[PDB]
């Protein structure tokens, strides 16, 4: 069937904003999945997943009886999709169980790993999602195991669709870079957003940089892809350490024996793949990736023994049965168990990315004092297998249930606890009327609020206007955030804050971060105003001030926006268009194509643009909250060409006279150009529309004012 | 970016169910499109539209003074997409504003009119929709120019994404037959459910058959396409006739002059396309065919002379300007108006496919008899038009404002007025209980409604229990219906109905169309309580019974269930996988993918399964309505696969002793497969999941039992 796709590959994609609608979630629109959480036996869960590792099932035999090591790999391929960039990826969706996830290469048999908990999936029903089982199980495997975790959290809800995300542009599994899509150029660089140096791979090759096993090589591109995965040398050593502490890897012969992935595989597979026709196809004779390493003596139980046959053995370039390029011990004795045949032992093996731990110089540093002092080891490794599993998981006030650590992390973006009565209606239009008598203008204070809760992403739950972090480094600074203007409004501010602080009884005070907010709605008001329309701004207190020592300031570099096309605003020259731009911070936001169109509509004349540019503003009431960006852009009056100085620079024309009327964007003309788009404006545009476009543009704006409020929740 | 589509294309798409979904919407959940529009002033609507007609634009300017011939077209080929076979297309949801529709060459130029409607739309806003306002222009049009239509009816609400049809698979446009992806094979058999001869054009190449000209052969790919829309001979030769009574083509200089499509165009361009390099570009130098030929000598004006010209004059093949074929008129002066020039005259032209109206015999006579009778052709062209605009409209109850004609009309399957008092819920409870007393089992009764129901399309909204004409030929006879099983039913339950109404006073009754609607309610009612649950199923009366001479045996036969997945029904073998045809049915039920996935698994427990096939019966307790199938189906103590007989029947076999447990088909097996559908599947296969399974069946089954009920709105 030729689709609209193929006739026209490069138009932009709005179906990105239109997932996740209530037609396609089996659960009611009432449905709370915390609520369900909270009542499930969570302890009953682990007990019956503690029984699971040892029970092994006939179509997938348990490697050494236990499938500990299979479900911590399970659960690092679960979050270890994350990327930093923009947020996407990780184990907070359970993404892992749909496409193209559960088909990648480097999925293989993690098919066979979720099969095995759908009985207790089944037993718990609703009160236990997916996403927080997988979790859980890897938490349950290390326990079991005898390594004691740092904590867990609940709350992850179950999606019902694949996430739309980017995860390269190859037309081939695992290709190597240098084709016609490569993901790298210059020397050694991999595109943002992406934190893998394949297509269908979590992190690196195992076997070294395109298949040379070169383990000093590896360690670059390991470093290289945790740091875009928010890992630092400390916590990468210890979590590839650690998990290889446990289990082992499967390749007991040639690949070409290997079937079909689940997403092509036939019906009567029943969502499994990778049948293989090697001898048995399971257990003794599994291939998995093609290597052969079991990296312990005791495969399922905690130890410091990686390290000691990391440091204790000098390494030896092998093949497994399947080809690929491993690594044996010199000289070494048969110490290593079978996982089948207790008469069998075998000698150490390494991955050339073991290796990488040793031969790197920074690495080796690390890897030494974690073998000289393998609690602090184990440490380090708890502490990063939480952040691994929980990175993605946003505020802290969404941490669920009875083993959430108390200890308040640095890359949590922790907000203090608010301990004093909040401000009620009758103090919020006191200070909205303090913010306007202060002359702070419209443009101002919808640029500011706009600036402080627009950096919240739903990929990972981070950002928004909670924590005042705009007054703090980074993000003070930033371009988009006009820093000199900035500082001026937040002076200003933050005497009016003063000043009502001072005066009130009984504790009551206001934060700075609600004061933005709430400054914010006084704008948008006034602008109603402006235009002859009263409105109420809705605005819910209880946002807290965070502390620059509370702020890691290299974390937060990842959330500027280098294109805000709310804005206007564009930091360089980029491949991709700046309408598509656009619509992927909108996507970010959780926007619909109507909330994008009215938001960017309004936001236009409320004068938001960076350095007041005037591209977009098509209005000649600026700081009037009305429809003029649609009437004026939908003119057929008006013709439109791009400028010589500037192809992205549009010149809007009368088209009888010649005269200047205006000038915009590419983010500024799509709304007129793109189909889907334009109907959305002609709606806007009508001459029925003024109250709609007010009122929802007053419901978008409160909407973005509280993305990051869980607290609420 | 590769997508799922790029590594799995022949994966099934879910998404065709959750479009439309209230995110994609401008409006808010509540807007009822009826109420907008019956406040409209239509008059002065239609005054604006009067206006316009003669108000040249010169970026587009009107031909002959007068954009009545344009405006004709443009809703003719709004209509004009239109397919019988699966109710697809057609002017009902405004789709020629969206992709791919507005950049089908055959829908060249037709850019240029919907923008000159801009003001028109802006002005009355959301109290016209497009949908509406294409139809209702085309009638100012022909009324503008002197033709009396037969009526108009408001209420095609407005959508605002892209319809999921299939318009053929060829990847370029325009393809003649024969080519890797052909919609033609054998002796010219056009693939169903395709109603036109090459991809981006309405019906037929109006140069002939592949670009040939002859007369003839172009009449039997008119006749054809036509017959795919529903449409008859004297209905086609009324329509053809009647539109190429006005106006013009355009063709005036070489195609290679025109450039990209609307949705390959340039930001700038604003939403068009097509834009011409050919001297202006525009009005005397137009080219959007490629044909240049005016039929009559009153282009603006109703007239005879379209059949005098055709019959009056013997013809000759010739070019056009740009190269195509077209007939002129032999000896014949020049008395044709020029549409810009006074000072110009043309001889009489007409294309390959009118010249069809005199060259095919059973067209010749039609066209001669109007040509004698022009009386005749006017009242054929009148109702001919007002099908077209509205055969996809639905029921008479759907059709909106003061200019609805009263005659009732054999293709709107009309349902006649309930002129008596309705059962109200004792009688119901009493008719329920009578229906359970007879003997007829849960798989009877559910079967029966299910048939009954099931009919109903979204695309047109023909269909559904509404008119018993499960009763009549055609229905009484499908396979699918189980005709002798059927008759027994129906026997029963007019008895029943006999004897309940014999016993009223009042004029109270109940019709067979309400009675098996209800009894299939009790057949529900009687499953759960099988199953140990106390159900009462909703039910709403006054549903009527047709008449035999009411119900157009040939239109009905579209309707039938070739391929129904909920009762594992499949009448023969096709290209298209049976997993695939069940999506398609979901889609025309109007049923999302969880209540896809609710409804088969309770219909299959049911009994529902035609010819009590055990494909995907997997209950012991079968007419109980149970969670079973989902239970069962996920287990993985079975293995499932193909027979040697038969590749699209499975067995599943105990893992364990390969003992036989059950049988399924590709539609049973898919919700185990499919990673999203089995994502469902588990959460109705959860042992917390019964009373929800039990709920959401019978809120899909009510779903579907009124989808036809616009009497209640
Ligand atoms: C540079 C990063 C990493 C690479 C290149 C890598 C590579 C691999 C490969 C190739 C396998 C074998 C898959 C199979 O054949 O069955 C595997 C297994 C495994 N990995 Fe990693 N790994 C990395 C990091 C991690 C991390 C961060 C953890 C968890 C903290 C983890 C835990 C495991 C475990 C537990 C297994 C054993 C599975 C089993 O027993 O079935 N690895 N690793
Ligand atoms: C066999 C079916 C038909 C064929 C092949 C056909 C073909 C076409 C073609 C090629 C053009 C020229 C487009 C352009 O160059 O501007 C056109 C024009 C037009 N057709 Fe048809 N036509 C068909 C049926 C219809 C029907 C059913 C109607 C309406 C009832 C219709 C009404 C018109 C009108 C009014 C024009 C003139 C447009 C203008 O003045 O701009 N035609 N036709
Ligand atoms: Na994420
Ligand atoms: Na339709």
């Amino acid at each position: 069937g030729t689709s609209n796709r193929d006739w026209w590959p490069n138009q932009l994609d709005l179906s990105i904003l239109h997932r996740h609608s209530s037609l396609s979630d089996p659960m009611g629109k009432d449905f709370n999945y915390a609520q369900a959480f909270e009542k499930l036996d969570l302890a009953a869960v682990k007990r019956d997943l503690h029984a699971l590792m040892t029970t092994s099932q006939d179509w997938w035999p348990a490697d050494f009886g236990h499938y500990g090591g299979l479900f911590i790999r399970m659960a690092w391929h679960s979050a270890g999709t994350y990327r930093t960039a923009d947020g996407r990826g990780g184990a907070g969706e359970g993404q892992q169980r749909f496409a193209p996830l559960n088909s990648w290469p480097e999925n293989a048999n993690l098919d066979k790993a979720r099969r095995l908990l759908w009985p207790i999936k089944q037993k718990y029903g609703r009160a236990i999602s997916w996403a927080d089982l997988l979790i859980l199980t890897g938490n349950v495997a290390l326990e079991s195991m005898g390594f004691k975790t740092f904590g867990f959290a609940g709350g992850r809800a179950d999606t019902w669709e694949p996430e739309d995300v980017y995860w390269g542009s190859e037309k081939i599994w695992l290709e190597l870079s240098g084709g016609p899509n490569s993901r790298y150029s210059g020397d050694r660089q991999l595109e943002n957003p992406l934190a893998a140096v394949q297509m269908g791979l979590i992190y690196v090759n195992p076997e070294g940089p395109d298949g040379n096993p070169d383990p000093v090589a590896a360690a670059r591109d390991i470093r290289d892809t945790f740091a875009r995965m928010a890992m630092n040398d400390e916590e990468t050593v210890a979590l590839i350490a650690g998990g290889h502490t446990f289990g082992k890897t499967h390749g007991a012969g040639p690949a070409s024996n290997v079937g079909a992935e689940p997403e092509a595989a036939g019906i009567e597979a029943q969502g499994l793949g990778w049948k293989s026709a090697y001898r048995t196809g399971k257990g003794a004779d599994a291939i998995t990736s093609g290597l052969e390493v079991t990296w312990t003596t005791t495969p399922t139980q905690w130890s410091h023994n990686f390290f000691e046959n990391l440091f204790g053995y000098e390494w030896e370039l092998t093949k497994s049965p399947a080809g690929a390029h491993q690594w044996v011990a010199k000289g070494a004795d048969a110490v290593i168990p079978d996982a089948f045949d207790p008469s069998k032992k075998h000698r150490p093996t390494m991955l050339t990315t073991d290796l990488s731990l040793r031969f790197d110089p920074a690495y080796e540093k690390i890897s030494r004092r974690f073998h000289e002092n393998p609690e602090q080891f184990a440490d380090a490794f708890a502490r990063a297998w939480f952040k691994l599993t929980h990175r993605d998981m946003g505020p802290r006030a969404r941490y669920l249930g009875p083993e959430v650590p108390a200890e308040v992390l640095l890359w949590q973006d922790p907000i203090p606890a608010v301990d004093h009565p909040l401000i009620d209606a009758a103090d919020a239009a006191e200070l909205k009327a303090k913010v306007l008598a202060s002359g702070l203008t419209v443009s101002q204070l919808v640029s500011t609020a706009w600036a402080a809760a627009s950096t919240f992403r739903g990929s990972d739950k981070r950002g928004g206007a909670n924590g005042a972090r705009i007054r703090l480094a980074p993000q003070k600074d930033w371009e988009a955030n006009q820093p000199e203007q900035l500082a001026a409004v937040l002076e200003t501010l933050e005497a009016i804050r003063t000043a009502f602080n001072g005066a009130q009884r009984g504790g009551k005070q206001v934060s700075l971060a609600d004061l933005i907010v709430l400054a914010g709605c006084a704008g948008v008001e006034q602008a109603a105003k402006n235009a002859g329309h009263a409105v109420t701004v809705p605005f819910a207190p209880g946002r807290a001030d965070a502390s620059q020592e509370q702020t890691d300031v290299e974390s937060m570099a990842v959330l500027e926006p280098v294109a805000d096309g709310f804005r206007n605003y564009l930091k360089g020259k980029y491949r991709v268009p700046a309408e598509v731009l656009l619509v992927d911070k909108a996507q970010l936001l959780t926007l619909s194509a109507p909330e994008m169109t009215v938001l960017l509509g309004g936001l236009r004349v409320l004068g938001a643009n960076v350095g007041q540019s005037r591209h977009g503003v098509f209005t000649a009431r600026e700081q009037a909250l009305t429809n003029d960006f649609f009437v004026n852009l939908l003119d057929m009056g008006t013709e439109w060409k791009p400028t010589a100085a500037d192809a992205d620079v549009f010149e809007g024309r009368d088209r009888a006279t010649g005269e200047l009327k205006w000038t915009g964007t590419r983010v500024d003309l799509v709304f007129g150009s793109h189909s889907q788009l334009r109907a959305l404006a002609e709606v806007y545009g009508s001459a029925d529309a003024q109250e709609k476009f007010v009122r929802d543009f007053v419901a978008v704006w409160n909407k973005v004012m509280n993305l990051d409020r869980f607290d609420l929740a």
